């Protein structure tokens, strides 16, 4: 043993953070009642210490609900395992709803306004339990996303040619407040055999792309159907996840861009399917999937 | 239902462990326990750790339940983490030492100042029916270095139980040393654990000598896939080097959650295994 | 003065369990332990009871005051404590058993794997003179469903001590079952209590058949009146019921405070008492 | 966890005193303090009392918590408990007084040379509405001597309030004077307690009258039963034997616990009430 | 190198006690204590004390460092810290005695209700040379207010063994009773602690009889100094009071930290010292 | 035993401080990391009983490093082992700094400034390990000190009479944030042989004089050359301690300004040496000295 002051302090620095696991389709988080306060009760660096599934609590991110701002029920804010902070969630919002809905004992259909980095969004407890989420508007403006690429279908980069570590893939890029880089295949290539990939492999080469500054969620699919499409993620900050909500909005919408299906589709992923509607009555975007608690306590900090 | 635990780590090999003090009876069933311990869904863990009554004048006893549901005859890690786990419970201060008994028969974990806990890991069990393995032996009833053909390729290993079996490896037959970290394991391990030679299935320890006193390894272990660590192992692959006259009875070993100190002592041929065991967090399952 | 005590109670059967293994003399006197039962002005009790040095070779000796200063034999519920108490002070964890001096002999309560215990309440004492009752035996030396008037009203009972005595009745001479919760015991209770027929007072219970294997109760204890639960007492109705044929020897007793399991082996004539004990509070009272 | 507390009594109303400076919520909640106050299975007391930080000035503040977990507004024979509680966690010696913020209220009692606490108990609120009661003022807007129907039978009350409601009766309408001791109070009480008439429950209390300047009765509070004494209760009382005509200002109250001096000076409308109040015991609770 | 340690006193006297159970050897050496107990640029302590493993059947074993690296073969003070640390080792509540192996032979401490330990000192060397000391007994083979020439100055002296030597005077021969507080021990302790009349050195009490049971004393240790308090100390010095007959054998003995009960009972010839020991810290010390 | 049930809920009222030991030349004190707030961990009461030596953790004081104030890097206040708080401490600054490099394992030389009732006082570890501390500039007006004798030479007491239990001493008066009475000797009287002094019977008499309104520090010194001097020190509410380095400070100011030695002198205290400079170039005094950490733990309180 060798005499350290550091490491007895250390270890005396105590701290709790209570919270509530929830997971939408396997994909899992800590939930923490922030209402008292539009502060997070934690550093995004102890959010990533958190999140490692052996040395901590194990999630795909922490979520927090915030109070509301500009007239919102609520606010949310959450942080990726990574500890960077995504502009918005779909998983994440339906266990927000839940969320709330057991913090103030309500039963039956409720709906929210949840402000969050990418604007307004409504989830509403249907009958059945489920959510259906009002996730908003897509933003296709190539600049928006943010991507670097060029416009090639108005200020929207649709099936255009992403040069990944040497390979001509083609992509669609969509905004759901976060970044999404959708892919049905390399440019000139064939349909892809979404569970073929090697994820940890090739994902990490569109995260970290240079044409895309914000770094990137990128979805691979497969069509199935004009309205079945099967997906996998890559995402921004968290890897391969077994779900994406704001990534099966997004592809929904490349898939209908670059006419491969409808506007309204069942999404499988990985851990289970969503039902996903482009309104074009309105631009909106209605995902609509479970969302389950499994358990709460108390993590050291 | 509602299951309270507090959730542990040995290395990175964490365990949910639950208080079961109360009946010889675990309080859930090991389907429950492979469902609390999937990553996404459950509490995530390489296993659930029950601590019970005493068993034939013992202090305490030991069930544990891998993350696949099986039921393993003896845990490292998971021991240290149940030490800290009485000790907190029962509100114990400073050194403290507890008999229990394991499906391994009995083990002593205890205490220490700086706060580790170092286990007397009871004794291997070389006879390769004991392990058990169908494997012949080589040495006496022992199988030491013995050719085992894998998928084809032939492997030669060394078979010890502490316990639970354990196939260690130090490479292939005729073959250069391992360099651990370029192994596939999720794709050569599963060769091992399921391997017709090993009836029970095994735990499977890869290793390369950094020096007689300095072991490095990875495992692939039976009903639990590559974890950061286990105890039994590195107490079984220091014994495996030992049989092999690759390295002393006392020796470092470096698991991917951080290093183990282990000597198989020859005055009693008892094993131990010095390593740490930290809480994270503790809560309530829904069942 | 300070007296230093730990709160129990079994099945509401409440004590104050003081540690007396320095002096075969009790810390206090029985007028003290009278005025530290009051509930109002003192601690509240049903009773103080002293763990003691052993006494020809037993592990302790127990001796107890009731709430009202007088000194009985023995106490099922009290022992039950008894047993937990010397656990916290010994740091006893699990099942463990002692060996008990008592007013009415040898009692070994064995602590369980749940943390209730198993009483081995000895053997009952039947003989009319022994009990003590002056009623004349009518089944051997037994007072089995005997006749007692009460006030002037016919009742039957059955007389059995387990140290201290104890009258049982399931109903009036030539009367109907009782409906136990419809007796107003402080006004019936001290009829039977002080009665000229039990020299040195009895405790009363009152049952009602559920089944050959369940029964139900309600005591008027000599000395503290209306507790919630009677351990000697539940393991003498059981005793009665077998003699007057209502019950079996394995009978499950509900107290107002809760179960008690009791068995009067035929094996060895030994009668056994399972039920539940838990620490409340620590302090100390002014004396 | 657990709580530290002392245990005091007032006359024999028996309150768990705890120190609560150092914080402006209650270290239990309502439901660990029911609880607490069970005389079998926990501490046993008619109440927890609080001692925590001044308010708006106040040397201190008050809350309470009955044995059935309710809130009154304020307890008499409790805040003489208070007082020396605080003389003892302070160690003053002599005369002292403080003033205390309370949910009826600034409570002022202050220490006497013979060591009783005289308390300044505020003014008496009779505004029928304020007590809280539905009953009609037919004397201002104060009840007094009116009617109440009570599961069926006509009873004669007065109202008010010490922060606290309060029901006196000193008879039946068209009846004769009261033998309080003749009374069933667990029979009646609940009756009153839980009348339509009082939304908030009430404290009742049984009067008879011995001379213009001594008054005999009996307590059934609301939330905490038949208790040996109350002080809120024994000003009130007074209050209403002074508004009936029926006896003066100043009076001694027998309570069965012991008797209380008190005062309504028309001179100021305060009331005062002086009695005894004594430590017992102090401990540790289990919650 | 790091140690492991928690602080306790003794009436002052205070010590760093290491759980040394593990080995049969003291986890330091001498020299490295003497480096701990300095006050400044170490822990700072009057001595260091090893809770050692059971000799011939005793509980434990006790070994103590002076804070000048000398080792005593018994501390009064210290053997109370013990008990009361390896209460908290063993997780023990309440009452319970100890037997301890130490340099003086059989010592038992036992822990009291009021957190206080009475300890069984054993019984009293006189035999001069056994002290051991050079003086001739003038009383038997005892040294009984003998002369003792210091720096040229005549003091009386009687010399007794607690295993460890100790001198204790009531004044210079033929001169007046002692002020104690008025003496300079740094400057006259240490003319008698290396006195050429004690091999061995000693420890030296001065004392002035306040009464025949009530004794006040100052104490210049062996390698230790003036210290607050020392329990041998206080044992000799009211067997010497008795030898001298100017005290009884039951006396308070008031020392600079405070008062020690000591009673050389004439049944058996033992001496019980009754005092205080509290933990202060715990902690962990370079080596 | 007496029923007292206030002592009864006071030791059930305990807490627990995490600390470590340091030992500056001696002057050992207790270190508490209090970087997560600006309020002292613990009471100057408490203080003074975990300072005593046998009853308690023993030190001369304790010392917190605080968070910093108006663009320090830490800020550190010290309670005296009699409790009363005093605006600096130079063995315990270069303790501090020790502590700080160990708690934020920094390695070689470095440097931070600390905000004290002194001002700003700035230590920086050496290459050899010792810590050279800037410790700022000495206060030389009588009314600052502060001190009722009157100014002698400009607004500073040198060499000034002060008459003690009625006997004349020469002395000088500096402040160092907390404030010094220098002495060389009595008034018509020859130089000091130091160790020959009785503190405990002289030192209370300087200490609690009535031209010290907030007490003093006293230093007793004798000249060995005009580069080398030798104290003895009475501090201010912690007695005859092994060292004092603000006292070694004051005493080189007192030195030079009575013409006895020159700016940069090797003072020697009980427990070892300290280098001292008083720059005539910035008018600040640096002093330099080791730091040595010796335990840690938790001690109740
Ligand atoms: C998949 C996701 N959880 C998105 C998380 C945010 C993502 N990792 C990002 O950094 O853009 C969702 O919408 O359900
Ligand atoms: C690695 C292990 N956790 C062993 C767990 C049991 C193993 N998975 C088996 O099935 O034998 C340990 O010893 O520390
Ligand atoms: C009911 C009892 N506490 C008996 C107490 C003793 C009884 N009151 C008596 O005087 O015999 C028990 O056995 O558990
Ligand atoms: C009788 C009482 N304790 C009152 C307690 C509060 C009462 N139970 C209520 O609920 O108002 C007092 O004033 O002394
Ligand atoms: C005073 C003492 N600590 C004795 C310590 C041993 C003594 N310094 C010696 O050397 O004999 C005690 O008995 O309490
Ligand atoms: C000697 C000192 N520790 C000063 C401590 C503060 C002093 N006791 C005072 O009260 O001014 C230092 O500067 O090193």
């Amino acid at each position: 043993e060798k005499f350290s002051p550091a490491s007895f302090l250390d270890k005396k620095e105590t701290g709790v953070l209570h919270f509530v696991k929830y997971h939408g389709l396997g994909n899992d988080f800590i939930l923490v009642d922030n209402r008292d306060s539009s502060e997070p009760k934690i550093t995004q660096e102890q959010a990533a210490k958190l999140c490692d599934r052996n040395f901590g609590v194990g999630a795909d991110g922490v979520i927090f609900a915030m109070p509301g701002v500009n007239g919102t029920d609520y606010a949310m804010r959450i942080f990726n395992s990574d500890g960077s902070e995504p502009e918005m969630c779909g998983n994440g919002v339906r266990c927000f709803a839940r969320f709330i809905a057991e913090l103030e004992n309500l039963q039956g259909k409720h709906s929210f306004t949840i402000h969050t980095g990418a604007g307004l969004i409504v989830p509403e407890i249907q009958d059945d339990g489920q959510v259906k989420v009002d996730m908003g508007t897509p933003i296709l403006k190539a600049q928006d996303v943010p991507t670097k690429l060029s416009g090639n279908k108005g200020e929207a980069v649709v099936e255009a040619e992403l040069v990944v570590d040497g390979v001509s893939w083609n992509v669609t890029c969509v905004s759901m407040g976060n970044p999404h880089c959708i892919t049905f295949g390399k440019k000139g290539g064939p349909n892809l055999k979404v569970d073929d990939l090697n994820l940890p492999e090739i994902g990490p080469k569109f995260e970290h792309h240079e044409m895309f500054p914000a770094r990137t969620n990128t979805e691979f699919v497969e069509v199935l159907s004009r309205s079945h499409l099967k997906m996998r993620v890559w995402e921004r900050g968290a890897g391969a996840t077994l779900a994406c909500g704001t990534g099966a909005c997004a592809l929904v919408v490349a898939a209908v861009l670059e006419g491969r299906a409808d506007r309204k589709c069942t999404v499988d992923l990985p851990g289970g399917p969503l039902e996903i509607e482009w309104k074009q009555e309105d631009n909106h975007i209605y995902m609509t999937g479970p969302a389950e608690a499994v358990f709460y306590g108390s993590a050291l900090l």
